[PDB]
C-alpha cells in the first residue's frame, strides 16, 4: 500500500493505492488518520484513475507529424532522442529569426508535479518571458490581487473557522471531496455557513444563510457586506490601526454601496444581506474559502479586492482564519530555481501583456520585487502563478505577428485551445505557428495541432515533493506505485534534454527527477528514500503581524484597503462595482435577442476540465455536453428538455443538450467547460474533435469590453448575454 496524492484534480486529496494480482490499480480513501486530508476523501474521479493511466487510447510514445498542414491527422511513432533533437534544431532556427521571446508556452503545473521551477529556469535562460497558464483565471489571478493588497496569497482555515462564506463551491462527494468532508466537520463543530450561488446547490441548502444573488454580482454584495461591517463598527478597530492603511478611504467608498443600493444590483434581500454580513464579522473566525467565480468576472478585480478586504478588517488574517503563505521554510524555494532574475530585463519588458494589461507581468508586479525580498528572501516570489503573459496577448500575437511574433508554442499539460477565451482566435494563433509541442496524455484538440506529441507520466507513476504552488505552507508526499506505461516519461526530463540540446547544460545538474526532487528537499538532510515516509510537512511562516511582526510584502508593509500599486498603474484604487456591459441592466436592447444571462462553468462529477472524457465508466456518468434551462425557460423557447440546442452569444455558439433543471435559475442558461468528444477522428472536419462544436471558449469574447480592466481576464460568470435555440 502507498500513499498517494491525487492528480485527477487540484485539490490534491492523499489517497491510498496499491497494485492488486492482475496489475490493475486500487484506489481508495486514505485508511491511516492524515494531517490534511479528511477520512473519506476520494471521489469517481480517483477511484476510477487506473482507467485513464491504462487507458487503450492513452499516448505512451512520442509522436511526429508527418502531415503537409497542421491540424492534418498523419502521425508517426518516433524516439525521444528523435523528437527532442528535431525540437531543438527548429526551435534554434525559430529563436535566430525571431528571437527568444517567440517562445510561448502554456503549461498547468498542478497537474504534473514535476520540474520544481525548472521550467522557467529554462526559458529565463533561453530568455522568453512568454510563459502562461489556464490558471491566468484560476488562483494565479488572485494571488497577484492578493500580493499588492497583503504581499502573499492567504490561505483560508476549514479547522478553526467559526464562519464560512462560500462563493458557489459546489462541494461534493465528486467535486473536491476532501474539501466537502472539511465543510461538513466545519459545519459539525458549530460553524456558521453563509453561501453566494444563484443556484440553490447542496452547500446553499446547508447554508445558514442563502443569497441567491444574480450571476456576477459578487462584487456587490460584498461592497454591501463591508458597509454593513464599516458602518456598524464590527471591523477589528486594533488590526485597522496597526496594519493596514487606507481604511477612510475604504470607509468613504462603501458609502456608494448602500443596502438598498446592493439588494437591487444582486436581487437578494437587504435584511438577509446585513445578516450574512453580522454573522461573517461577529463569528470569528471567519473565512472566506478561496472560489473560481470571482476569478472570472468582468468585477472580478473588484470582488478579489473586496473578500481580501473583508478578511482584514474583521481580523481574520490575525485569529486563525487566514493565514499568508511562503516559500516553504524547509525546501530551496521554486521562486530561487526558476532564475528570474537572470531573464533581461530587456526581456522582461516585452512580456507579452505589458502594453495592454500588465498587472500580471513582470513589470506590472515589480513594486512588490524590494517587498518580497524583504520579507520572504524571494526577490522574484512566483506566488502560484506568477509574472505571466496575459492570453489574450498572447494568442494574439501567435495569430496577428503583433507587437511581435510568437512562433513557437509548448502545451505542458494543457489542452490550451479550450484553456482561455476566444477559442477561434487560439486556433489561428496556433494555425501560425512554425512549432508546436504538446506533452500531455491523449491526442487532445490542442496535441491535433501540434508537430510533435510527447508521452507524459501520470500521477500513479510518480514520486511528488509539494507544494508546486508556492506559498502553500505545508507539502504533502506522493509515493510512486508504478513505473510509468511505455515511454511516458516525466516533465523534467522533457526540459533538461530539450535545455542540453539548447547548449544550457551546466544550469541544469540534476540528471533526472530524482536528483531535482532531492534538491529541492535538501535543506532538511534528507533524500526522498527517508522524506516520504511522512505524509505531511509543515511550513514556518514570518511572523507578520505580533507585537514586533514583520508586515507584509507590499508597498507599505502594510494591508492595503487602498492598493498604491492599483493606483500607479491607473486602476482604481478601492473596490467598485459596475454593471456589465452585456447584461439586461446595461442594455436592454441587445437582450431582446440574446435574453439570457450566460454561466459557463460548474464543475462536472465525472471529469476534471476537459479530462476523462475518453470512453469509459467515467465519461459515461456524464456522456453528453449539457446546457441548462429552466423549465418555464425552456418551455418559453419550446425546447423540449431533453433535445439539442444551439447556444450563442455576441461571439460564437456552441452545441449542447438541453437538460430540463429547475435549480437553473430562470432567464439564466448553463453550459460546461471542457467538452470534447475523444472518440471521434481528429483535426479540423470533426472540429479537433468537437472542440469547436462544445467547448465554452467557443463563445466567450476576449475584447476589451469583456475583460477585467485591471487583470485582463475573461468574464464568464454573468455580464454576456446569450440566445438558446434548437439544432
Ligand atoms: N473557458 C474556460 N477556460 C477555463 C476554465 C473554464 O471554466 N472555462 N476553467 C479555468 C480553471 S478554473 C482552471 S484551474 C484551468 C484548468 O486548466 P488545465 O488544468 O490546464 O485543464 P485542461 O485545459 O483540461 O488541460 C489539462 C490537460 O492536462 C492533461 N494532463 C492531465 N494530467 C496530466 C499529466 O500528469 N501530465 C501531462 N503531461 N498531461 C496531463 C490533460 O490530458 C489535459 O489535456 O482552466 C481554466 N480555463
Ligand atoms: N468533478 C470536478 N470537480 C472539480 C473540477 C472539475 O472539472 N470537475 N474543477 C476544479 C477546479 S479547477 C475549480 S476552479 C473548482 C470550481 O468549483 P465550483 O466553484 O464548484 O465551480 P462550478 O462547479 O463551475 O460552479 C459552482 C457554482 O458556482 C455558481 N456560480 C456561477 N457564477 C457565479 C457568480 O457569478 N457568483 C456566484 N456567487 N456563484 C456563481 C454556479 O451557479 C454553481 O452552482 O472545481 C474544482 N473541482
Ligand atoms: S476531489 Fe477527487 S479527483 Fe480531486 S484530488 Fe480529491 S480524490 Fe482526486
Ligand atoms: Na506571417
Ligand atoms: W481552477
Amino acid at each position: 500500500k502507498k500513499h498517494v496524492v491525487c492528480q485527477s484534480c487540484d485539490i490534491n486529496c492523499v489517497v491510498e493505492a496499491e497494485v492488486k494480482a492482475d496489475g490493475k490499480i486500487q484506489t481508495k480513501s486514505i485508511s491511516e488518520p492524515h494531517p490534511t486530508t479528511p477520512p473519506n476523501s476520494i471521489c469517481m474521479k480517483s477511484v476510477n484513475a487506473d482507467t485513464i493511466r491504462t487507458h487503450k487510447d492513452r499516448v505512451l510514445y512520442p509522436l511526429k507529424n508527418v502531415g503537409s498542414k497542421r491540424g492534418e491527422q498523419r502521425w508517426e511513432r518516433i524516439s525521444w532522442d528523435q523528437a527532442l533533437d528535431e525540437i531543438a534544431e527548429k526551435l534554434k532556427k525559430i529563436i535566430a529569426k525571431y528571437g527568444p521571446e517567440s517562445l510561448g508556452v502554456s503549461q498547468t503545473e498542478i497537474n504534473q508535479q514535476s520540474e520544481y521551477g525548472t521550467l522557467r529556469r529554462f526559458m529565463n535562460l533561453l530568455g522568453s518571458p512568454n510563459w502562461t497558464s489556464a490558471m491566468y483565471m484560476c488562483i494565479g489571478n488572485t494571488a497577484g490581487v492578493h500580493r499588492v493588497t497583503h504581499g502573499s496569497y492567504s490561505f483560508a482555515s476549514f479547522a478553526d473557522s467559526n464562519c464560512l462564506l462560500f462563493i458557489g463551491k459546489n462541494l461534493s462527494n465528486h467535486n473536491w471531496v476532501s474539501q466537502f468532508n472539511d465543510l461538513k466537520a466545519a459545519l459539525k463543530r458549530g460553524c456558521k455557513l453563509i453561501v453566494l450561488d444563484p443556484r440553490r446547490t447542496k452547500v446553499a441548502e446547508m447554508a445558514d444563510i442563502w443569497l441567491p444573488l444574480r450571476y456576477g454580482t459578487d462584487a456587490a454584495l460584498f461592497l454591501g457586506m463591508i458597509n454593513v461591517i464599516i458602518n456598524e463598527q464590527l471591523y477589528d478597530k486594533e488590526f485597522v490601526e496597526n496594519w493596514c492603511v487606507g481604511f477612510e478611504e475604504l470607509k468613504e467608498r462603501v458609502q456608494e454601496y448602500p443596502l438598498d443600493k446592493v439588494a437591487e444590483i444582486t436581487g437578494c434581500d437587504a435584511g438577509e444581506i446585513r445578516k450574512a454580513a453580522v454573522m461573517f464579522a461577529t463569528e470569528s473566525p471567519a473565512s472566506i474559502p478561496w472560489a473560481v467565480s470571482t476569478d472570472m468576472q468582468k468585477n472580478s478585480c473588484s470582488a478579489i479586492r473586496a473578500q481580501c478586504i473583508l478578511r482584514a478588517i474583521v481580523g481574520s488574517f490575525v485569529n486563525g482564519a487566514e493565514i499568508l503563505g511562503a516559500p516553504h521554510s524547509d525546501l530551496v524555494p521554486i521562486s530561487k530555481i526558476q532564475m528570474h532574475e537572470a531573464l533581461p530585463e530587456e526581456k522582461k519588458k516585452l512580456q507579452l501583456g505589458t502594453e495592454t494589461y500588465p498587472f500580471l507581468t513582470y513589470t506590472g508586479m515589480s513594486a512588490l520585487e524590494e517587498p518580497s525580498e524583504r520579507v520572504y528572501g524571494v526577490k522574484y516570489f512566483h506566488n502560484m502563478g506568477a509574472f505571466m503573459a496575459n492570453p489574450t496577448a498572447l494568442f494574439t500575437a501567435m495569430a496577428t505577428e503583433k507587437p511581435y511574433p510568437v512562433k513557437a508554442f509548448f502545451a505542458l499539460a494543457s489542452n490550451a485551445l479550450m484553456g482561455y477565451a476566444n477559442q477561434q482566435n487560439a486556433l489561428k494563433g496556433l494555425m501560425n505557428q512554425d512549432l508546436v509541442v504538446c506533452y500531455d496524455q491523449f491526442m487532445t484538440p490542442t496535441a491535433q495541432l501540434a508537430d510533435y506529441v510527447l508521452p507524459g507520466d501520470h500521477w500513479l507513476e510518480r514520486p511528488v515533493v509539494q507544494p508546486n504552488w508556492e506559498g502553500i505552507p505545508f507539502g504533502n508526499t506522493s509515493q510512486q506505485v508504478v513505473e510509468p506505461a511505455g515511454e511516458a516519461k516525466d516533465e523534467y526530463y522533457f526540459i533538461r534534454e530539450l535545455a542540453v540540446r539548447m547548449g544550457l547544460e551546466e544550469h541544469f545538474p540534476w540528471k533526472d527527477r530524482l536528483e531535482l526532487i532531492n534538491y529541492r528537499i535538501s535543506p532538511t538532510g534528507m533524500e526522498w528514500e527517508e522524506y516520504q515516509k511522512q505524509y505531511t510537512y509543515m511550513s514556518k511562516l514570518p511572523d507578520y503581524f505580533g507585537p514586533e511582526g514583520v508586515g507584509v510584502a507590499t508597498p507599505s508593509g502594510k494591508v492595503e484597503l487602498y492598493s498604491s500599486v492599483f493606483e500607479k498603474l491607473g486602476y482604481d484604487p478601492l473596490p467598485y462595482y459596475h454593471e456589465p456591459l452585456q447584461t439586461e441592466i446595461s442594455d436592454p436592447e441587445l437582450a431582446k435577442e440574446y435574453p439570457l444571462i450566460l454561466f459557463a462553468g460548474l464543475r462536472e462529477d465525472s471529469n476534471f476540465q476537459s479530462c476523462y472524457h475518453q470512453p469509459g465508466i467515467l465519461r459515461d456518468a456524464e456522456p453528453d455536453p449539457v446546457a441548462l434551462l429552466h423549465p418555464k425557460t425552456a418551455q418559453s423557447l419550446g425546447l423540449p428538455s431533453g433535445e439539442w440546442i444551439w447556444v450563442e452569444t455576441t461571439h460564437g455558439r456552441l452545441k449542447l443538450l438541453l437538460k430540463h433543471d429547475g435549480a437553473q435559475p430562470e432567464g439564466t442558461i448553463r453550459i460546461p467547460h471542457g467538452r470534447w468528444c475523444p472518440e471521434q477522428e481528429g483535426g479540423p472536419e470533426t472540429g479537433f474533435s468537437g472542440a469547436m462544436l462544445h467547448n465554452d471558449a467557443m463563445v466567450l469574447s476576449d475584447d476589451d469590453w469583456n475583460l477585467d480592466p485591471e487583470q485582463g481576464l475573461p468574464n464568464l460568470r454573468g455580464g454576456i448575454l446569450a440566445k438558446a435555440y434548437k439544432c
